[PDB]
């Protein structure tokens, strides 16, 4: 992950990241965040940021980030996949960057489990080769 300050806040209705930068050289051509199935992809500026929530987001029309003059920051909105839901990695940087530093330290990690699953199984079905002749 690259860049200079970011912070995230979590809402009762969807995320909103917020990234600090300064008013150095901004494109408007290769601007264009994209949310993974769970994670978010910062590609936003000339610095690409990783963000790896516990929980999963959705990329919809509603999905869009806005640039600030005003701060000069960035405003990300992406919409849950649960309303009235927050987030516990949110509140450190590192837990977002999923980083693995120098192996040598004491660190843990604890991510809870959803609990609204679905069961959409199936059972698929094909003819095969076969004879009754000798």
């Amino acid at each position: 992950g690259i860049t200079p300050r970011f912070s995230i806040t979590q809402d009762e209705e969807f995320i909103f990241l917020k990234i600090f930068i300064s008013n150095i050289r901004f494109s408007a051509v290769g601007l264009e965040i994209i949310i993974q199935e769970n994670m978010i992809i910062f590609h936003l500026s000339p610095y690409y940021l990783r963000l790896r929530f516990p929980h999963e987001l959705i990329d919809d029309e509603r999905s869009t980030a806005q640039y600030d003059s005003k701060d000069e920051c960035i405003n990300v909105k992406v919409a849950k996949l649960n309303k009235n839901e927050y987030f516990e990695d949110l509140d450190l940087p590192t837990k977002l960057l999923a980083r693995q530093g120098d192996l040598a330290g004491a660190d843990a990690l604890t991510e809870n489990t959803d609990a609204k699953k679905t069961q959409k199984p199936l059972i698929q079905e094909v003819e095969t080769d076969g004879v009754s002749n000798n």
